[PDB]
Order: structure tokens, then sequence, then C-alpha cells
């Protein structure tokens, strides 16, 4: 089973290659990392295995969803490393998955009510609606455009939110690009109409997630940033005209950086639609792949034996679950035994109940 060969992220030396993939429970109440977090990611963690966290707050105006963690606050940090020490006494590794929503987001979410950011004035359409603190769905308001002073602000929160990540424990931290979040709304054309050095060409376009990694890497080395995307996924409004080539673009820039900085990023993460056009989602995800100079962590739809096949053939280094991880806490004995794997409940994905769906799905 080649999903059990070992493989050295970097500094990092993983005992298998099954990845917990980033994602959002809302169990953080007040936006505070709280027990229940880390008897979670404990039940999750193996020794060697790599964990990547629910994407975490980076500033008071980057939250979209209910009870989801900050790490821009000294307490946030506190409780954090609560989780983190937790997590590494089981031997895993875990990064801090760093996350602005951008104009998907709601007065509800925002300080004094006030509107969000992003690229663009333009809200997500009425297509979408946005969850609620009581449950109920909302609609996406208007968001502000930022000029380039604040767009070297949110740079900024991204540099101090990667630097606490490191102070809580955390061995590195993921930058979340992906889903029609707040850098995902720089990168694709069918959201970015700015007509400034960030909207336009491709290079334009790919200016912010370069600032973002750049900073990052600056503050807490490359080996300790990953950098997820998904440009094949038009969730809220995300669409590029030619999502190969934007992909093709933003892998380009992760090696310059790596390029100018001496070192290798621990990974680029390509996520894509999970209902797979089959055979032209794997082009999308070779293509990447084999553009990127390092580490490649494939995600969206794997089953144990896509995984298998997808590091067998090289098309992937690293393989993440979602939805199977959440109701398998034992997920990676379940692929080395190929045992038969739990049923997950999409209605408690996002409640706040410390246990009620989010540990109490049972071992095997
Ligand atoms: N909470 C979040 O930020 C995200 C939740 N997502 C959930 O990820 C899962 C996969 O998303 P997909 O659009 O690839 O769904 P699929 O039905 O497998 O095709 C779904 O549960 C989806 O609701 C994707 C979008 C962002
Ligand atoms: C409930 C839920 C919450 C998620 N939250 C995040 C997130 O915070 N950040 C992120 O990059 N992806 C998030 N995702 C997407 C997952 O990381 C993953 O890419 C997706 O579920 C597809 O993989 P899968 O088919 O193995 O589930 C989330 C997905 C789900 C279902």
């Amino acid at each position: 089973n080649p999903l059990f060969s070992p493989y050295k992220m970097g500094k990092f030396n993983l005992s298998h290659r099954v990845v917990l993939a980033p994602m959002t429970r809302c169990r953080a109440l007040n936006n505070i990392p709280q027990a229940a977090l880390g008897e979670y990611y404990e039940q999750r963690a193996t020794a060697g295995g790599f964990l990547i966290t629910e994407g975490t707050m980076i500033s008071p105006t980057s939250a979209g969803f209910p009870h989801v963690p900050g790490i821009f606050t000294k307490e946030q940090v506190r409780e954090w490393k609560k989780i983190v020490d937790v997590v590494h006494a089981k031997g895993a590794v875990i990064f801090c998955q760093l996350w602005h929503v951008g104009r998907a987001s709601h007065e509800v979410y925002q300080p004094a009510g006030a509107a969000p950011i992003s690229s663009t004035e333009k809200p997500i359409s009425n297509r979408w609606r946005i969850l609620m603190p009581d449950g109920t769905h909302g609609i996406y308001p208007k968001p502000r455009a930022i000029g380039t002073y604040e767009i070297s602000q949110v740079v900024e929160d991204y540099r101090r939110s990667a630097l606490n990540a490191i102070e809580a424990g955390f061995d590195g931290i993921e930058i979340h690009g992906a889903h029609g979040y707040l850098i995902d709304q720089f990168l694709k054309d069918g959201i970015n109409d700015r007509t400034d050095e960030y909207g336009g060409s491709l290079a334009n376009r790919c200016k912010f997630i370069t600032q973002v990694v750049q900073a990052v890497v600056s503050a807490i080395g490359a080996d300790r940033v990953g950098v997820r995307v998904s440009p094949a996924i038009d969730h809220l409004d995300a669409m590029d005209s030619n999502p190969l080539s934007l992909g093709l673009a933003v892998v380009e820039r992760l090696n310059k950086i790596q390029l100018h900085s001496g070192s290798k990023l621990a990974y680029l993460h390509v996520t894509q639609p999970g209902d797979g056009s089959e055979e032209e989602e794997a082009r999308l995800m070779r293509t990447l792949r084999n553009a990127y100079q390092g580490t490649f962590i494939c995600s969206g739809g794997y089953t144990r034996e896509l995984g298998i096949e997808a590091v067998a053939q090289g098309d992937a280094d690293l393989v993440s679950y979602g939805r199977l991880f959440i109701s398998n806490p034992d997920l990676v004995m379940r692929i080395k035994l190929n045992a038969p794997l739990n049923k997950y409940n999409r209605k408690t994905f996002y409640t706040q109940d410390p246990v009620v769906g989010y540990t109490d799905y049972p071992f095997l």
C-alpha cells in the first residue's frame, strides 16, 4: 500500500500519506478554540500523520461562518497551544489553515455590522445563501472593494497570524486560497474586475496570493508554509475563463518564490469538485502537479482506491480526505486495513454541540 510509504514533507518526516483536509466545524465558540477541538483533532491524530486545521481567522473582519476559531489574539494563541500539545503528544504534524472569507460574509459576522471586503464591489449572486448563526440562510451583501494600502494591511494580518500560529506550536500554516474566498476573489476573472495593478492580466490577478505567500514565507520559513487553491471549483460564483492557465500561473509564482527564497514550500494543495468529467478533472490535477517543483497534495472526492492509485502513479505525494474523516476518526487505520467506513451526517457539519456529530463518531 503506497499510502503507507514514508514521505519527507521538508523537515517533517511523515509515516503515511493520508492527510486530514481542513474543515470548518463551528465548535470554536466566540472564535476561541475549545477543548472539544482538542478532543476532535486528538481522535484523528496518528503517529507521523499530517493534519490541517479548519480555516482560522486572521482578523476580526475575516469570518463568514459562526464560531470558527481565530489566531489573531493572544487568548486564541493560548487556547490553540493546548490543542497542538495534545496532537503533538500523538506524534502528528499539524498546520493551521489561515482563512479570510472576503465577500463571503454578512453583517452578523462583521464588527459593527460593517460591509465585508473584496477585490470587487460585486456581491455573490443570489444563487448562494450564507448560513446564519441561527441556522437559517441569509443574503450575501455588497462588499467593499479595497485599495492597495488595505491590501498590504490584509497581507500583514496573514503575516501576524502565521507568527501567532508558530507561537502556539503549530508546525506550519496553510494559506486558504480556495473556494471563492478572499484570495480566490482576486485570482478568478469571474470576480476580479479591478483596473489597477491587482486586476486584469494573469500576473496582476496572481499578485495578491504571491504577496500573501511571500509575507508568510519571510516570517516563518517556506518549509512551514502550504498553499491551497481550487482553480476548477466554482463555489460562491468563483469561476475563471481558463482554470488550467490560472492554476499554472499560480504554480509559476510559487516556483519563483521558492527559487528566490532558496527553499521549498511545505506543499501545494489542489482541491477539485468532489462528484466528478472524470478523466478531464484528472488532466488538470496532473498538469498542476507536473508544473510544480515540490510536494503536491490532491483533494476532492478521493476514495481509498483512488488515493492508492494517485500515489502509486506519481500523481500526488499526499492525499487529503475531508468528509470521510468527519465520520471516521480512525480513517488512517481504516484505510490501512481496508475496513468498512462510517457514514457522516451533514446536518451536524456546522452545529455547535461539542460532542454530537463531532467527537461521537465511533472508532472501528
Ligand atoms: C463541513 C466542511 C467544512 C469544510 N471547511 C473547509 C475549510 O475550512 N477550508 C478548506 O480549505 N476546505 C474546507 N472544506 C473542504 C474540504 O477540505 C475538502 O476539500 C472537501 O470536503 C472535498 O474532499 P472530500 O471529498 O474528501 O470530502 C470543508 C468541507 C466540509 C464538508
